[PDB]
């Protein structure tokens, strides 16, 4: 059903290039302004996410999504443009596309979760030669691991070709620890076993862009 | 027979364009114009940013000689808008004759780009004959359902670090990622080291794509 | 079973300090006095200087939430001292059960008392580590624990970094004599556990010291 | 016998434009031709000067170097540094071999084209029989046959920086080195193979030509 | 007994000073001032050229690592210090070895001087420490046999296990530099070779007074 329906997402991480001004007045309401204009045309600010102090090299992490690539490149050299675009670095910026599973929770689930973790993945380059049934064991045991984590709402989004990954993966829920537990549970599903890349990993706070601005050095 | 060396120019903004930048489209435009009197022909500029953090835009560039394309690549750091930027990636690729290209054959615009450098694994080139006729036999037959995605795979061994240079063409660019994802079912898979950096960006004319950069 | 992250932030000097850095080391001090009545512990300062080229200064700080780390860097960041400074790592973690031991509170909330040194690491193990049998990942975290049992004097923490940031593990050893970690480290290279083993880099490891006499130090 | 006696330091040394060069450049490459000259004098031969622009986003410029002593090479490097053209420049990646029992001292007749890439063997092959060894390196000599027009140059740096040998090839075309790489790509030494880039590949130039032809 | 030992790895920003008068009297009183205080300046080597980012090398030791992170410091406060990026820097002390009784690291009972060095860290492979002591007793011993034909290579292996990325640190003083490079070719026929994980970077140069170093530096 929403498998037909195109939807391009793109979480891109910035840092600050070194400190905000003491004075900021303006810079959080022209940002929450563009995403205003943004979302006439039907792109989608899921949120912005303050990353700092959990990554040495990241701040902010703004998640967007749209029908297409191009909305989205013209959204992130709007957003560039701004006070606050000018006082930040980019950092990682990528792509994915949802597709069909061979065997998507934020389009049909919108309801704000407090913290996020963001990372792309590839596989081994065995995995999509396995013989259907190991992939298909392989992937339905992960899910029956994951039924403990319902707390945690899983995204795994298809980036081949828009990128260096295979996947982007974003995981949202109100307990930071819940997505700890739930991936060091997952270290013991036999997917494991087929794993060639999975870093950077972007974590960090969902918050409104006035109060992310505040609290940044 | 016809030598035409192919290169792939990579940039990211040093920050962002001036408000004003009147006339760095023009310059630019002026410079692709001469260079075409000389037959260097550019195949297209595209825009990157936003889906890579470190870079904006590709200029794809093809020439009889390597060493037009090194003229024209300096010409093009001098315009304001080559100053504006930094270098990301440029490797050079040359048509080799196959084992057992669209770029010249076909003109015809495309939409969207993804351009990858590739290396092989270190006994590809070494396995018996049958077996890698069979195997890039078999990735024929599976990319035949994707007509509509114009590929280029042209030999680098020695003009940089890689061994081809991959540019995919298409007017959506969801075929392309279809594409990529099926060929992950390709035999040849078991045999491959290297494939990153992806490039992947719209095609765009000079003035529009100026107009858009931060 | 009480939550408390920790976080270990390292800083390069973008050059030197200036000759006069009189109320640098003061300013940061008035900042943990403030973040410590909030319940946010800083645990150290620690000088990096010279044992690598591109860190300088540690911070170990501790609290309830991350949220509160976040607001402590940051703040931190805006001091003389941190706009001296460049961010080079900053890593999150927090303890979570073990597999095969019933302990619930951290070494270093148990055990406050000053050490001079400290080497920080972060860790991941093989892809196989978390499939082995049960038995054979209990004999071999048994048996690493075995061979450190002659240096009771060195005080280890391992706390969990799944998805905070690109590692498993945050290691943290604190000794009064910086040879016994050498000395520890080398001896556990005799551990099956080592078969299991993928990253264990960036070590940041030095002294530690009161922000007063660390900001006198700094080139 | 008289080849593999003589001591001689061979050096590579590359670096790209800082932004780019002045529109007004006169004087940049006289400069540069004259410690060139004066090196010469002092028995460091200065093989080429290489524009690598464009083939590498992260390289502008090779000089290939070489004399009877590492220091002499240390000195003309630093010496380069302080020209005009040395100043608008940045090192990227400069690295020394010496020949150890080579056609940049057997052929001084220029090419037009270089390509420059390190070397680092497996683990194990050079505790392999000698028999392997013998016959690998002796095939792939065989497969090169066909490219008489391309010069190799194989030269140990075990030491001396990161790498176990440095590979410089010098041709008049430069699709034969491409295809010269392409057809060794069949040869069983690639087996033994950890580490081969970064690949510096150019256009011999004059300086004065080189200078002119940089952003 | 205890003696941490420091090689500090430093590229130039740019160029030093057309007219550098100055530049290295400072930095020759300041090691003369550390070595009052016995932190040793064993050395200080050209790189330049052989590497693009490296142009100086301090080797300095002392009693505790306190004292020599002191030295680094205020060495970086000085012209020259100023006008240098830090590139790599990393510590290492003498630990007693698996398979012999010596207890006085080379470099403390050998300072006579050496024209060239070569200084670089290494990481055995993930099994070397578990293999059967006989078997690791059995390659160390071979490489020493190696070795006996090159004793004007002077060799130190001090632990650094903790202090840094690697285990160990290593250094090769020789009064002829080929010397050095035939050497480590000749020792790639060591059995040890199957069980090496890391060996970069390399950095090799010429011992020089701080005066002529400064001098020929761009």
């Amino acid at each position: 059903d929403l498998n037909e329906v195109i939807r391009y997402t793109l979480w891109s991480v910035f840092k600050l290039k070194d400190t905000l001004p003491e004075d900021r007045a303006g810079y959080a309401d022209e940002v929450q302004e563009l995403f205003d204009q943004l979302a006439a045309k039907d792109v989608t600010i899921r949120g912005t996410y303050d990353l700092s102090g959990l990554r040495a090299d990241a701040d902010l992490m703004i998640w967007w999504h749209a029908e297409t690539a191009d909305q989205l490149q013209e959204a992130y050299n709007l957003f560039r443009r701004t006070k606050l675009g000018r006082a930040l670095e980019p950092v990682w910026s990528n792509m994915a596309l949802h597709r069909p599973a061979e065997f998507p929770a934020f389009l049909a689930d919108e309801t704000p979760r407090n913290y996020i973790s963001v990372y792309p993945f590839v596989r081994s380059y065995d995995w999509y030669l396995l013989p259907d049934e190991d992939r298909r064991r392989m992937l339905a045991d992960h899910l029956k691991m994951a039924r403990g984590y319902p707390d945690v709402r899983a995204n795994t989004v298809a980036s081949f070709s828009l990128g260096d990954y295979e996947w982007i993966l974003a995981f949202e829920a109100d307990e930071l620890h819940r997505i700890v537990d739930l991936m060091r549970h997952l270290r013991g599903s036999e997917a494991r076993r087929h794993v060639r890349e999975e870093i950077p990993f972007y974590t960090g706070r969902r918050k409104d862009i006035g109060e992310l601005v505040a609290g940044l050095a």
